[PDB]
């Protein structure tokens, strides 16, 4: 059985059983993160040890844990007490989202500003937001959730049409009292309802749209062997799913001739922030970290075929724990299925007569996941050129706020008084590089301008310069698109037939990274975002960028305190972390449900293979 | 019929008659050129007058005409006779390609060359490229030709894979005189064949993929009508061809609701250079405008069914004129589909308990050309949701030299003694824009971060500013990928129902502009390349960034002199010249034949629409 294989639902079980057995698992306690360890390094290692991380809650008010246990042995490795005032608070549960608006509705500070609004208590929905760490003493070592209102007229009314302005209120999830609400004034609610699929304003659906029939009469090319192991045109990785982080990929690699050649040992996105740029009292405080506070996993969708994956679709259905260790399976919650690309290389030659022409695809692995109002698509391809892809495409409806009568330099205008404040979404992607093996380095490579002269007297010639990072102090990179700056992962120890270390480019989107300012909390807590390319030496218990416990942490936690240790980079395991985002300005079309807007980036083979790998696609 | 319809063969042949008939083509002249001119500006159309513009050139010495007939009325417009030392020399005809490798076989200063190498003359290829403007002071007033020799082994061989360095002739096509010879020296020429269809390169074919079938059992979406008019999913246009150009699109527009909204009058790519960065005297002159100087619609593809264009296709053969006013069809030249697009828009509310998923779709418009050892794909989309993309696919084999032998700084490496020296393919696309009709302004949009401070306490607000260009001699832009920097097109007298201008966004891909010096020979024939954004005063002489005749000819038309009228264009008939295009430093992976490359830019609404013009589409 492979190492690397999907978590069962009874071995979420067994890690219950294990638990209570040890008394940690009582009606107090609640388990916000359960997820399956990855194996330490070794090879010849076949002693498995399937090991499970859980970080465990308690209602009480009690210090909360950490807890390994060896679902083989049945047994409780560790388990540590958390000082969650130092090292941050844990995931949020869905229980503590509900309690907000209920707590709300019966606080005589809330329904005063709701009375004054004209609105009914059982009509406003609160969005529970994370709270982040700001200049409220009070709530260090306490679990807070700030609450923005949303009024919703009926059942299948979208709240997102009328946010309720210049009121937020404060909510400790744990002793359940509101410990702030303000008000700073009244704002009109918008009024015009944002229903999509609402006849009077989607108007007559279109008639016009003929059916596009993909299908496979033989199948796929792929193949799945043990639940999660995919091989397909040359490519081999293992598929697996965290409640965390969502889709991670393993082992991939590329089967070159004779050899099975490593490429990256381990992707995955670890951390997304959703920092808003509107400076009111009302949302100053509000960045989603989608990844640590929330868990996309959770939240990831069902796809649905013919709806949400159009082809011969092949699911996963993985198992996630839910606040009491009781396996959930998410039914379709992976799709796999591999497509049609257009052409991968053409010519048509005059001296040989020889006209060739190859068609490209590329093999899908994604999921989506939905984050209140946001819904998000996680998207990892692989071509047949050796080409590795991710693409991260946002949806939902636009978090609203009303729309400041003389206009806003920080929020947007979508419909009469409805506004949309400005903010960024962006994605960090974890990659743990393997480049033929473990013995990996990073250079960044940049175009050369060269100036007309001797060896130049046309002035035609331009050049390109590498420049090692040795250390994790010089680790820490900036984009560069006009000098077309990229970045390349080689094994100096691993040449091809030129004599050349094999290596892979990183080809970034090079959009903006994080806007706020350099000393602002989110800037402390998502100092990842900051910078597009981070390279570490690989350490097993250095995961996320923003570090384990994200929830209302103080600041400089995961990447910045890692590349303080100032390790060897050049020629080491190494971990290349990539920071790439959407910086949103609310547009009228993205209203009343955004269309798709997508980022990512792609690393392509930089002298890995001895000439191209695609000389054996057949005609078709 | 319609005034946007495709040139003929009946209209080609009439135009041979009309010059005929006034002795503009008598044996000795040649068409260099010949397309059909757009319908003059203004509603006020008195009828069908259809003109074409020629270029002629003559054989035996006698100066150019430069003419224009009216196809309808049976006369000759204008017709100029054109000093070419000054105004720059005719594209190059495809009569004097062959020419070059003919009179080379029998010159002395070349036998002797090749014999030197041990080559059979009877082998070589010769490589007949374009010229440009350097310090040779004979070729003014001449039509040259320069040529690169390659080995072809055996008739089905691929000689980029043997070149022949140290050596390069300089020939006159008209006076069939070899110039001048120049051998700097021996170089080893690279043994290895790069023959893809070779089953000793290929080895055993990949027997593992399986078949992608694509139908539409309904048919298409989209309607042709008048030949070449496309309406599809609200969208409407004219799809053209001309010689020069390729594929041109006319009249982009919208139907929103009762109202066909004009974006787009007119969108080309209206040139391409791909000039080269080894200092090697051998190859520092190589610079192909392959628009301007070779013309990329007359060596448009026939495209085949199955493998260029999969699915419901739907083709233009496009008719073009040869070197005796004969008119030629390009079969299947242009292909026509609609494909699935993944997803549109998803949202699954918690509050209203509605899942909504809706997937999109893209009008795709085509054709590739071969330009020696290159071919090029011009792709443009129209998706659902109103935005419009284009894409270039660069495939082929690449230019190779010979790999100097202690390295080299402007040439890569890609087999044993085979080097790829590095270059750069630079794209323009002329976007006559009409938002909501012709009175458009330009803004360029940067992102504008925020000091925390009064009025921003937490220091998270960043906002955007927009600046607008008034004249011309502000309208010459730079990209900056750092402070997302974009470019909007609005109509300041036609407003959204938020009272905002409408508008639509250009997204550039940020990559490196030309790299060459700035006082080179082709930074300023190909000034244009030099800066990413150009806006000008729409006029109807004013159709090229590099002017109408580009074959040796040096700076003096084009952009820059276009620019400096300072016209107004705030609010005006204006015209966006967008430059984009790939820095090439060839790869391993490229050799023997090089997998697709692209680059492109898009232009989403922004504020075009009253909300989302994707409302109206039904349940999938
Ligand atoms: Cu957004
Ligand atoms: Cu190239």
């Amino acid at each position: 059985a492979s190492p690397f294989r999907l978590a069962s639902a009874g071995e979420i079980s067994e890690v219950q059983g294990i638990l209570r057995t040890a008394g940690l698992l009582g009606p107090e306690k609640r388990i916000a993160y359960l997820g399956v360890l990855d194996p330490a390094r070794g090879a010849g290692s076949e002693a498995e040890d399937r090991r499970f991380r859980v970080f465990i809650h308690d209602v009480s008010g009690a210090r909360p844990q950490e807890v390994t246990v060896s679902v083989t042995n049945g047994t409780v490795i560790s388990a540590v007490e958390l000082d969650t005032a130092a090292t941050g608070e844990l995931p949020v549960l869905e229980e503590e989202f509900e309690v907000v608006e209920q707590l709300l509705a019966t606080d005589e500070r809330w329904l005063k500003a709701l009375a004054a609004r004209n609105l009914d208590v059982s009509k406003v929905r609160v969005a529970p937001l994370s709270a982040g760490v700001f200049e409220y003493a009070e709530e260090r070592g306490r679990r807070i959730l700030r609450g923005l209102a949303f009024v919703q007229d009926f059942p299948e009314d979208s709240a997102w049409a009328h946010p309720v302005d210049g009121l937020v209120a404060y909510v400790d999830v744990v002793s359940k009292e509101v410990t702030r609400v303000i008000d700073t004034g009244v704002f009109p609610v918008p009024a015009e309802h944002g229903n999509y699929t609402d006849p009077e304003l989607t108007g007559p659906l279109r008639t016009t749209q003929k059916p596009i029939s993909i299908t496979q009469p033989e199948g796929p090319s792929f193949t799945v062997t043990g639940g999660n192991h995919i091989e397909w045109e040359k490519w081999s990785l293992d598929v697996g799913f965290d409640v965390r982080e969502g889709v991670v990929l393993h082992n991939i690699a590329f089967r070159d001739g004779d050899r099975l050649r490593p490429i990256i040992n381990r992707a995955s996105i670890a951390e997304m922030v959703v920092p808003y740029g509107d400076p009111s009292p009302i949302r100053s405080w509000q960045n989603y970290f989608d990844t640590g506070e929330y868990l996309v996993g959770q939240y990831a969708n069902s796809l649905e075929l013919g709806c949400d994956c159009l082809g011969d679709i092949t699911y996963l259905s993985p198992v996630i724990s839910d606040a009491f260790g009781n396996p959930r399976e998410i039914r379709n919650g992976i799709c796999m299925h591999e497509e049609d690309w257009g052409i991968l290389a053409k010519h048509s030659d005059l001296w040989s007569g020889i006209n060739y022409t190859r068609r490209n695809r590329r093999m899908v692995i994604s999921f989506f996941t939905t984050i209140g109002n946001y819904d998000y698509g996680f998207y990892w391809y692989l071509y047949l050129d050796g080409t590795i892809e991710f693409e991260a495409k946002a949806t939902g409806v636009v978090f609203t706020s009303a729309f400041p009568e003389g206009g806003s330099d920080n929020i947007s205008q979508l419909a009469p008084g409805l506004g949309a404040p400005f903010h960024q979404h962006i994605f960090s992607a974890r990659l743990d590089m393997a480049i033929d093996g473990f013995t990996n380095r990073v250079e960044e490579e940049d175009v050369v301008r060269q100036t007309m002269g001797p060896g130049n007297e046309r002035g035609n010639a331009f050049s390109r310069k590498r420049t090692v990072l040795t250390r994790e102090s010089e680790a820490v990179r900036e984009a560069d698109a006009r000098t077309g700056r990229t970045w390349i992962i080689s094994n100096p120890e691993s040449k091809n037939r030129l004599n050349e270390p094999v290596g892979y480019k990183l080809h970034a989107h090079n959009q903006p990274t994080l806007l706020a300012d350099p000393g602002s909390s989110i800037a402390r807590r998502a100092a990842f975002a900051t910078k597009d390319l981070w390279v570490t030496r690989y350490a097993d218990d250095e995961r996320y960028p923003t570090g384990d416990f994200v929830n209302q942490h103080s600041g400089g936690a995961g990447l910045p305190s890692y590349i303080a240790q100032d390790r060897d980079i050049d020629g080491q395991d190494i971990v290349v972390w990539h920071t790439f985002g959407l910086t949103h300005f609310p547009r009228v079309e993205d209203w009343p449900i955004m269309p798709v807007d997508t980022v990512g980036f792609k690393l392509r083979p930089e002298g890995f293979f001895d000439r191209s790998p695609v000389l054996d696609v057949p005609a078709n």
